[PDB]
This record gives structure tokens, sequence and C-alpha cells, in this order.
């Protein structure tokens, strides 16, 4: 059955204020390339990042909302452990790595992103048979 | 298997003109001190309610869209028969009561919600066995 | 269990300044004269039609994350074998015809469309026993 479930919303011109300042979370998302890119808020980067970071995020919430998470607060690690990257389609895919990919093995993460504008937004559902 | 599906979005600046108008359905919602607080758009407290209201909306479309509702027409008290609330962490609960409450007592709700810049998001899923 | 998942946001204004514009797509979606009066981007038109819209591409996006997808170009037909539409409810309700009718025989699609100042968005999920 489905194990969490998380939408979120991100306002571009203010991911693009955010992205590229010096912190270990975006680093451990973006690129540097990427994130001096992505702090023009009119560039398609800002764009194309912010609905990534808008999936990862829910996922986030999803696996926040789910019995993994056994604390309020998130583990060490969380951020580098999900990753939502594009292929060249646009089309979101997951990967996970160290303790998450561990104790995901056996559930399913569907997401999906958007934008527009000056808005981007996922939705991640975490699911089971 | 997946009951029913709702998505609602919220303009922040529109809902804090509204939710300080006397009315059953806000006050059945939230309490006067709250709308006070939120009628002002700026503030923390529009944000916040309105994800709540988001998310309160979200889960009645969703039951709205299911076997459940027997009539276009919402049945008296839904209102009042499901609450959304957030802990100290922001996370939602869905609270049932009254009819609903009875109905549904076999169904899972599962919600999400979200809010940046001036607009609230939620997504609602209902889920059975 | 789901089959696939997506969320679409659409811009109101951005919408109502291209859905008038001539072309198979929109011609295969809405009449001319649902066309002519989502032009303006003010009217209740524009809202309702893009909430629409948004809708059809949430459940292309679903459907193009899912198996029946077999290349990353979208097949021939797809904006004329999916419609969705809204009954005097406002409550959406999606319609198959051709190859698409045909393959999702057995899978059931679910769809919830909201709407609010300049935004639109809809999201759908696929699923089947």
């Amino acid at each position: 059955a489905i194990v969490g479930v998380g939408i979120d919303l991100v306002s571009i011109p203010d991911f693009a204020e955010q992205v590229d300042r010096p912190g270990t979370v975006f680093a451990e998302t973006f690129t540097p390339g990427e994130r001096r890119d992505a702090a023009d808020k009119s560039s398609s980067a800002a764009r194309h990042l912010a609905a990534r970071w808008a999936a990862k995020e829910a996922v986030i919430k999803a696996w926040s909302s789910s019995r993994f998470s056994k604390r309020p607060a998130l583990p060490e690690g969380i951020h580098r452990d999900i990753e939502v990257v594009t292929d060249m389609w646009g089309r979101p895919k997951v990967r996970l790595s160290g303790e998450i990919a561990k104790h995901l093995e056996d559930v399913t993460i569907h997401v999906s992103l958007t934008h527009e504008d000056q808005t981007a937004a996922a939705v991640a559902i975490i699911e089971e048979p």
C-alpha cells in the first residue's frame, strides 16, 4: 500500500536567491556551476533546478511522513542519500544511497515534477506491495 | 486500493481576506484568534492557516470524488467532521468526527501540505486495503 | 498498484495567450468558441479551461512515466485519445478513446484539479489491481 506522500511548492525567485549560498545541503545536491547558473532567476537553469529541488523535497517529506522516520528531525545524510535527477527528456529519476537506500530496498518511490512562471512543484508517493 | 484523490491550491492573500469574515465553516475550522491573526496576509499565521485550509479542502475533494459521497452537494457537518491540524513540526494530521468518522473507519487518509510566497497547496489520497 | 503519477502546474495568463493559436492539439481538446473565450485571461473560461488542461497534461505525464509508454516521444493521437472534461459541478472525468482506451482498459485513472488567482494545477494517478 501507500507508505508516504509528499507535495512541495518552490518559489523560483526565492530558490535562485538561496541556491548559490554556501552550504552542505545544496552542495550535496547540485554542482557549483549548476548553482551559479540557477542563481539567475530568469534562467532555464533556475526553473529546472527549482523543479528538481521541489521533487527532492517532496520525496523527503513523503519519507518523513512514513514509518521509516523514527525521529522528528531528519537523519544525518538524508540530503546526500536522496537525489532526484532528470534524463535528457526532463523526466525525474530517484537515486538512493547510504542508509536510505538500505532501508528502502523494498519500497517504490513515484515522483512527478512541474513548473511554470515563478513556481515549481512536485509530488512523491512511496509505496510497497 | 485508492478510494479518492484531491489537490487544492489556495491564494494566501485571498484566504487572508476571507478567513476572518463571520461564517460557520471557518468558525468550525479555526478559532477567532487564529482567524484575526491570519487576516494579515503577510503574517506567518496567514501562510500556515492557508496550508491547513488547502489540506482540509483537498481531503474533502478526495471524499467528494469517492463512493462515500452519495449526492453532488456536500453533506451537513462535513466541515465540522473533517479537520486537519499540524503538530509542532508543521506535519499534518487528519481528525475525523461525526458521521464521516463512522463511515471512514476502515479507510486511510494520506495528506501533505506546502506553501511558498503567495500560494499554499495540499494533496490528499484516501486509500483502503 | 500505482502505474504512473503526474502533476502539472499551468499559468492561467500564459495559457490564455496560447490556447487560441491555431494548432491540432488544442483543436482536439477544446472548441473554437471555448478557446476564444479562454483567450481572455481574466475570464472564468480561462480559469476553468486552464484547470482542464492541467488535468489532461497530468494524465499524459502519468502515462508517459508508465510502462505503457514505449518511446520517449508521445505517440500519435494521444491528445485526441485522452480528454478530461468536467460535469456541471466542476468535477473532472477522464475519457479515453483510440489506442489509449484499448491499452488502458484494465487500469484506473484518478484525477483532481484546482485553481486560484493566476495558477491552475492537477494531479493524476494511474493504478491497477
